């Protein structure tokens, strides 16, 4: 039985949500560049590929995701001036992720995981929740759960980073398009990248402040914010295990049977 | 090479918008109840499919679909109080639609389809271009166009029509899980649809008024406002060749090479 | 005594509502170009006079009117590029709607009739309502009901539509300023139409497509979308009984006493 | 031929726009109450018949009424607590302003008065008229003007207010549902006046500040805020004849041919 | 102690709310030209003093102040076309009252005093205080309450009246960088006053009317709409004790121990 | 001669701007607790601290604070569940900043730097810039250019951080209430910090996931991420110095003499 809400018939779902500990997992992703070598819908494909091998593992039903995330911003997506990227306002972001969690507390359903896959939507996904809680609240409703996360985050055990990261760990924002999200890539979509058309340029590097409007010349050429040329499906496979097990955790912990 | 922007890098985006008269496409859909015997993101996976051979023929490209739709109501989708239906506000999904317009404008692209795949989401879908169309004309831009359609009203031919509906067509809003989605669901997604489950019930009629809150015994109650009985794999494929080749003579006519 | 709010003290308001079972009735027109031949303020007009017939049958109550409507669309108004055409955006539109509703609970009114006079208002006085309701509910109030029509449904029967028209119904998809509106005005107030200036056009037909910007020469020059040559006075009266008495029978069947 | 925009084809419209030196009004009222012996649309009603007045002198046209205006206030209309005053948001009233400026502008007109009749309305309107003007400088257009003005500040010189008030005059913070109003309505609509009705009371007095949510009490029980006891047919012609020979003046002065 | 949240714990300021009793003060200002003499700050400047020495008075605490207002008007501060000044939209400044109001209440808080500095603040912040109030309805909340006032109000003895206008009081609409302002800053902030810098222009006179795009010509070169020539120290000691008294015993009367 | 913007006059601010190289600061922070030991506007104070003595260094202005900020979040500021705690919904910030930028672009300043105090205000300051400059470009201007920062980020140095931490820095995380903001504090406004009350907890953990609610029990009872019981006045002397010259040197570079 497809652990997709979407594949499911509505009497299925509402048996599902009749059971009582239902949990459901909304990936948040983008429509971004990711340099010369990958192709633009990752950052939907990789936490929606991760929802579904957990909801695999704990019983749990995945939401149709959100295809499109906020601007990119410089210093961890190349910034919002290249061409591609299709960047939603943040009140839109807000107002989508507020629908969906008064649309799912309608539905009966009140344990929520939102699995972000773009690192700039985090507090636009934020406010929604926020926004949606304080009217659950006026409708009486005190028991609606959320738990939010960016997948990469749960990836922190020292020897794993060291094994992706043999010169060093320069943060998930300078990840973008680099080795983490190619090597998954290559080891899930495979056709979808050419390692061979990865631009082999130092991680980018920036002052302590931001400057607005955008200054591509901040920006690598190709896009990316560090090289995937050491990306592999092995190394892909391993960071998969490691968010699909430590996920599965941490959503038994919060949302027990 | 797919047709899905998603699928390609900002290169090849890139090069594609750079050769002149590229032609983009957003499927526009919905979560929502379909039945007992379909899943409920056909909204979404009907234009989608039309989309994808649709650019096949006419060399466009196909942006990530809009998941999310208008509120279901209850004389052209059974009613937003189903479980399962996932609904976003009106200012929601017009600000979705807003935000990608503007998004492709800066990219360079000036034509776009917009293909509903439910209903309700019509006006929502025009405020959105009005207001992207708006603002363009604030900076000068007045050579974007949109060309706007539901893909069921391209099935005219009375040779078709009498096929699918031989008592008479009876409206495309009383077409809600109905012979026609549910054929090319049977065409397209066989696995995603069980032609025994269907509940055979005489097609829902409606006084000529509107009751809010919506009353649940008004709607058919399996959620289907006509009966799937006669759907086939067949009339599927007819249904499909129609769209298909009539959206693609009008798209061409409308965006010349 | 009138059947006008705006025409009563807050007095006889006050104690109209009091007894329990009041309706009140929200016209919602336009101001809109209706062709060589009549004025523009036909869709407010044209349900205030059903509304105050409505109302003098049945004992309701009818607010003030809504003036401005939402944009003109081609196939149904023949476009918001016409001067003279005052619309209001999506928002605004329902955002009064709401507004209206909001107040008229916090009076202790619980029934309402939306009567629709402009075909594009629709979908926003839906949202507008459904955002009211979702607000009672957070205020524990779960009894405000309402009814939305739009008057022209009420034209029904084919024996009234023979007589209407006996050279032949041609549908009412361009029924702007065309028989239709043109006959209830010559009923009502003859001095705002001058048949004589009814430009007799073919109907308008259109692709199964729409186009932004929207291209005047896809409208009958006139703005019309039907000729409104054959209009009469005698027309009018009966669309004016038939439409009264079904809407009567409609808000009692609704709103018993 | 009227002065009334509504009451004008599109075409008469076009044309009074096209000869370039067309002036349009405006009228913002209100739905309130207006005591035991007045009917609620009196905030309407006036600056509607003022603005008629003053376009057959002038050869102006005037647009249709704003219906719902903002909230009242307890110090200038008695409170929103009262049953019967139906209010907008500030957000909606703003945004109906701005929208018909906006049309307005679209059309070719370049000259508006805005004539307001309820005393709250003021604020919302001036946001309105700014935010339009800014989308307006986006477009580099500098030349819409607006004359703004409540009806009643034109009938402030002390020889009119010694005819007026010969006992003596208590200020204008108190003329809701007064003498000003009820004089002018027994002049202009005296089937919607009933003197014999109205409850003589002390003129309301308030501390230098505003207590929310409000406090009924403080209002007086009618919900006027002046006794309407001295007001005559009489006074209301000559209130009348002043307003409209004031403001006509102000207009040619302000939109000379 | 301190008078002032921002200079309290997190625990001394629970323990105050704890009491039952506390009153809490919100100044509400903006950041405005005051003529060449005075500086810009002026409308938070004031009232904020004021709230400080009630505070002492009363045992009430004090919020930070709204720095940034409403868009100045000609007729009120002179105009939002001057430099320096820098003013938020009404839905903005409606907007941070709400939330204030909100988080107060989430506190436990339910008596607020806000204390308008700046002339054209006070509908937005009466919008504000309404859109809060409603939204704690929802939430089963209704002993949260709100005294408004603006602090020159408090100035009714006439004889205090006489000292500061000799030649008559013409209103606090005209009142703009003139004595009220320039004598409680001379008391108080004497360094950021430059009384040989006044330009003495006669008092500025108005049409009962307003002009947009604001007039430039029309409000006297310095930005005062009345000359401060005449400020002392002397007189805004008196004011400043007069409104201090003045608010200190209405805030007594309606927030009793 | 003053740095605040607030302590100038229109004409003495028109004639910075005049000069045609003027930068302007903006202050950005929040009313937050800040644990046992100090006081709850702090995140206010110290970005206007650092901005004035910058701005006496570099010629610059500083303009009003903002006095309330974003939501505070569990694991950057303890989390919005605390009394004193005041924060703004996301699109009323963003809102803020959107209009401040529009009116200093009226004036005709082109140079802004937004100074961040408090973590969570980040993203919402990111989207009023974005919509601002959006505006901007609609009026087909260009050459406004923003610098954002966050003071804390210029604290760089490993040996600064030595000097800071001798026994060991544990990261920027934790920096809520800690050693960082308590010495800054000490230097600054000695008398709103009380060190014999720091509780000296051990630093907060949390795991790579965040819950909504928010759950009380995961941030340490008294608010604090750290424990400032090492924190200085020295310390803070030598954070200023440093914070103060690399902002300094940072504005130079984007914005010369
Ligand atoms: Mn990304
Ligand atoms: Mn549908
Ligand atoms: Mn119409
Ligand atoms: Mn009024
Ligand atoms: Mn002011
Ligand atoms: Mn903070
Ligand atoms: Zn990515
Ligand atoms: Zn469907
Ligand atoms: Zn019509
Ligand atoms: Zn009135
Ligand atoms: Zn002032
Ligand atoms: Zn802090």
């Amino acid at each position: 039985k497809s652990v997709f809400v979407g594949e499911l018939t509505w009497k299925e779902y509402e048996a599902r949500v009749a059971a009582g500990d239902c949990v459901l997992m909304l990936p948040v992703g983008a429509l971004e560049q990711h340099g010369h070598h990958m192709c633009m819908n990752v950052d939907v494909l990789l936490p929606t590929a991760v929802c579904k091998r957990v909801a695999e593992r704990i019983g749990a039903l995945v939401m149709p995701g959100l295809q499109y995330g906020y601007k990119s911003q410089q210093k961890s997506g190349g910034g919002n001036h290249f061409p591609g990227t299709t960047s939603l306002d943040g009140a839109t972001l807000t107002g989508t992720v507020q629908d969906i969690i008064r649309e799912l507390a309608r539905h009966g359903a009140r344990r929520l995981v939102l699995m972000n896959g773009h690192y700039e939507n985090s507090m636009f996904i934020v406010e929604g929740i926020d926004l949606a809680l304080r009217e659950l609240r006026y409708a009486g409703i005190q028991d609606f759960k959320v738990v939010v996360l960016s997948y990469w985050d749960f990836v922190k055990d020292p020897a794993v980073i060291q094994q992706l990261y043999p010169e060093g760990f320069l943060g998930w924002d300078i990840e973008h398009g680099g080795v983490f999200e190619t090597s998954l890539m290559l080891a899930l979509y495979p056709d979808l990248v050419d390692l061979d058309r990865v631009v082999d340029h130092p991680p980018a590097t920036f002052p302590p402040y931001d400057v607005f409007p955008v200054d591509p010349a901040r920006t690598p050429a190709p896009g990316t914010l560090s090289s995937a040329k050491t990306a592999s499906r092995e190394k892909g496979e391993l960071i998969l295990e490691v968010c699909v097990q430590g996920i599965a955790d941490a959503i038994r912990e919060e949302f027990p049977p």
